[PDB]
């Protein structure tokens, strides 16, 4: 009679997503997480002291903000009792944070967990590898941590090259990629104008040197992205290639946070949750085609939760590259009309640590807006991993 | 679902000193041979491993996701996924706990979990290089020195130890007594061969040769009370915490193979130990060293043990003063604690240590023919973590 | 041998502010167009130039030997050799003196000489990168901030100015009076077109456009007594030296064509000026600003002038306080000194300035129809240099 | 009746030459100049207050020791009245310093000048060019100042490549280069053993962290350099090339200083000078074959002083590369038995700022040892310059 508690989600919020060198240029990951943590708890039906753990996914962790989760909890003014830990599973980090929170709740390790992800790519440092013991002679390299994290650590090829591998494998055309890219911006712009993201977005106040900036709207979507402009871009990873800056996701800044608790705890509190978690799955694939990860992850997960793919009402499949998304779409034979319905990574941006949580936030709110139930959120991961999360809106 | 968790292998590298044997080894490189040996001993083939989970404090973007990269570098199949955990000093212990959670829920059947830190090879960082320093001198930041500084209060871990010194009225002399004990017991354990079975030798390919690193290099054979008493305070002007009574900066990895009891029985394996419980407690970061006290008390309640039921404890010595605060607060029996030394004598490769002390505890329980163990450690940022095990 | 030295051209770039118009221009790039224009005006073809000598404070190993590299980059024949001089703030004036020495001895017949500084594009340095920092944080050093710090006493030039303030009992208010004058007279000179002939416009190729930089950008049209009086001391807590009464950090080049009087006559050229003498004096580095006093006195003896014989003087304002010490020590007639502004109003691109003030003095003597000029400046490290000229 | 004073040299001393990362690893240029300045003045027949100027040639100047000459004068304890300035003419910097001193003395600008050169290559810094205004994105370069100074700033080829240009032009063989290289070490070792350098060398005391090291002997010459070892080395600048690390000069540390004064001042003081300067010359050539500089410089200078080449009793022609030396030897048809008779740059090292002064120090002492009169010292210069100095031992 050992019990496994159902996991429900009582709040789901995010910062707007900044562009590289944009509104969040001078914000650290802890600074970017803090206001979102604060608003999540305010909406989530709990006081800070009731939070058992903060778990954050973070790709480019910083030693000056060791343990991003614990540091952000304290910086947010939460009691010293609110512990935290930080997760690195590359692009899926923010989704793994939610899964790890669910595990703690299912087991009764925690009753309430605040979980999500953050990435502040714009403020990420440069590194010197030979400074400690010396370069001795000849020129050295000062390494961009953002550019490093985009390079596979075993094969030393960029994520964009792994995308071109999928282009060749799945015979994906430049037109197909650019159609998806245009769609991503177009649907994002429409959602923004229609106010679809108003509820889920937490404005960030940036204290600059001589003023304060209130950042409240996603800044990656571009009205000037047209079929014409996309077709004129040069290939970014291979000569005679088709993956470009225009049909690839951006480098971006953002945070996203959910409040999760046992269903019994929500009943105790008299709270109507937004959604429940019904399952999650992780699958490993060839790092050289890491973008295909969501296919086996989704298949594995559907088997576990006893859904057909057709049962899903909406899906969020992160667009790391349009080509990568297209490979997943072709492999699973997805109905695009149910997928990324307000855009995805190409139009909205890809703050990597954040994204796995960001797409979950967006999915929850869009299911509710449409009055639909079943959602799948899934994304590829550098290093060759796919992760999928299965939810039901309440 | 709802499985019990057992441990079928528990191994570690020897612990290198800063700039020592492992000077030029990266965290992935240091994890790989220990991952391979653990799986070999743990009764499984690599394809049977569901997840590798590693605790790592100073993660590197050139080895993104240390656990997954190490799994691949170790030659494990692409199906063997991984993720990496940062809970500061307790990272390696949290990795074990996270593995246990997956196994308890039936998320995974077999998990390889532990921790690694390669402090000697950690980089330097420039924070103003991207957008420009503009004018005046800047700082090139040591990632090791950063990770030892509290990120909210901007004081070194050693200063948080001096806070405990003042709070618990701990003498310089008792700190040095504990430091001497740490080296002395470590040296005795090394001499007696207690660590022979748990240590995995590391081969380092140098310019003109290969070196085989097989023995812990931090313990000092000629350390003495007189030497310790002569040292200058390291963190406060009239202070008592010194380089001699503080843990070192060190390099090391440590790995366990965990699986469900069901899976062990199905494979006909006799596990070394089972996990009975685990607990985490948050405290004031300014006295982060006390973390193990509430964590242990919290965990004892959960597993329904009395403190006295424990046969052996490992409480990491981040600083002798910090250990002493815990000893005093819980009124521990020193003769059952850190019986073969701890961080001061053996070193503290931070990401690794939470797993390292668990490895050591498992093997010492077995050596003594004892059952119940507690492993626990403080965590920069104000956290205590505790793991409760029973040797089989 | 034993020739008289005349000057047939004297030109300069406009002076940019730090991070301003010349932000992305290197010293060679900034010297080139001014070298080319000087030679064009100076009555010679490039192949007739025997040597290019440039004063340069923050030399770069990627442009080794600034003078020779600039000569080549300017398209001058391979036969046109060069060398580069560091005598701190007086570097550009020393280049002129060294040119004169070569011409006097018949070592060279025609020399192009001057100075350059591109402070905005100067690099940062790491001193421990080669052999390693090992542990703890390091410094990434601003070469501009380094060059402004005395290398023996490790105090900023601004602090040496505060030493003169105390020594000569100079008020904050008189410093600000001089600072206001410097901007005011510079602005008037700019408005009246006094600098039109001497300035060589610089074209900067930016990402999407070309910019033509033709006017000095340091003078502040809206500077006032009230604004200056409100500023905080920059170098001492109860101090009087401020950012407003100190020279700026700036970018600029300045170049003269010199030759023997014999050579000028042979070429039928009418020179702008002749060099009558020059002098160098060493003083206490802690009050380096006073250098011009002994240098001027020493030189006056050599050329057999009285101070009163001078029609105009240029005494570089490194700091208003430093200028004031010189004015007081020599009992100068302010109405004959820095008549169109100086370093506070116009800027101080250090390698360039010793040549820049000479260019300016030559043209202002001519404009006023006056003969005798003295140009002089202080030098970090405790040196004063003075140049004595007669307009023709 | 304007007078031009004869220039005489009353002292000529040098540090031993350190190897890269060797005995002088942790010594700055000012530190390395100081003891040599001090000993020079002690031998030169003047008190420090009588010194009018210190002039030093220095290739890799440092902003933390601005104006190396003035800084070293003050650090040596010389009075504040002793001014100084620093010269950059690449490899000939140290020789130009002596020439500039001679000019001041000839003109009566100074009566006594201390002049020479210094280079501390081992302690030279690394530079970042994009740190001030930012790298923005992607990896950058941390630049070795030593490696930069060895690269031509117009053509961006290493000095070693300009040497290979001369190899091809003058049809110089690998054997010829290696014979010169072996000779350079062999003659240096012999001179050292015979005590030829005892008088001219000033020992340097290096204060290391836990001891003091007294460095008193040139450390570049190698007894293990053999014809066999040289022939086995790989080409360093061109595939199928012949310039190697073994037949090229090293990277080295050293200082060298002369005391110069008017002949009348020496007579006044009752001093017997070591030597007089009779002339000097500078010639510009193609930077791509900079190594040939000494040929036109020597020819130009001989015309000025009315010497035949045959009149010279000894020559020092710096060996930047054996190949470069060989081109000069072939062009001028030199008698090698009169040239570099105790070795040169390949065996002894090449601390670049120092070398032009170093070879002059060595020449003066060897002329005196052999009881000979006429000397020529000359060297090539990166950027395409040759410089020559003509002296008579007294
Ligand atoms: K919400
Ligand atoms: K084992
Ligand atoms: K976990
Ligand atoms: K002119
Ligand atoms: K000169
Ligand atoms: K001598």
């Amino acid at each position: 009679s050992n019990a496994m508690h159902n996991v429900v989600i009582t709040a789901a919020v995010r910062s707007p997503i900044g562009t590289f060198g944009g509104a969040l240029k001078n914000v650290t990951p802890v600074e970017l997480a803090v206001p979102v943590l604060q608003e999540a708890v305010k909406r989530g039906g709990v006081e800070p002291h009731e939070v058992d753990e903060v778990i954050l996914g973070h790709c480019i962790q910083r030693t000056d903000e060791a343990n991003t989760a614990r540091t952000a909890a304290l910086a947010a003014g939460f009691p010293d009792t609110v512990t935290g830990y930080t997760i690195q599973r590359q692009c899926s980090s923010g989704m793994q944070a939610i899964m790890s929170a669910a595990m703690q709740i299912q087991l009764g390790v925690s009753e309430v967990v605040v979980a999500g992800g953050v990435e502040a790519m714009s403020s990420s440092p440069y590194a010197l590898k030979q400074h400690r013991w010396g370069q001795r002679l000849q020129h050295g390299e000062i390494r961009d941590t953002v550019w490093e994290v985009l390079e596979d650590p075993i094969h030393h090829i960029m994520m964009g090259e792994t995308a071109e591998n999928l282009v060749e494998q799945y015979e994906i055309t430049r037109e197909e990629q650019d159609e998806v890219a245009l769609r991503s911006h177009t649907l994002a712009l429409k959602a923004i104008e229609s106010g679809y993201f108003d509820d889920q977005i937490v404005p960030i106040t940036i204290k600059e040197r001589r003023k304060e900036v209130v950042f409240s709207k996603d800044e990656h979507p571009r009205a000037d992205i047209t079929a014409e402009k996309l077709a004129g871009l040069k290939p970014a990873f291979r000569k005679d290639g088709s993956v470009t800056a225009g049909n690839a996701s951006g480098l971006n800044d953002g945070s996203a946070v959910l409040v999760l608790m046992s269903e019994e705890k929500a009943k105790e509190k008299g709270l109507q949750p937004l959604a429940r978690i019904v399952g999650y799955s992780v699958a490993g694939v060839d790092p050289k085609i890491m973008g295909i990860g969501p296919a086996p992850a989704i298949r594995k997960g559907l088997e576990k939760v006893d859904w057909s793919l057709e049962d899903a009402d909406l899906l969020e499949i992160n667009e790391a590259f349009a080509a990568q998304y297209l490979a997943v779409e072709k492999e699973l034979d997805l109905d695009r009309e149910k997928v990324n319905v307000n855009g995805s990574g190409v139009g909205l941006g890809h703050p990597i640590g954040c994204t796995g949580a960001r797409i979950t936030v967006s999915l929850i709110h869009e299911l509710k807006r449409r009055g639909l139930e079943k959602g799948i959120a899934s994304l590829c991961v550098g290093g060759g991993i796919g992760v999928a999360l299965f939810i039901e809106a309440l």
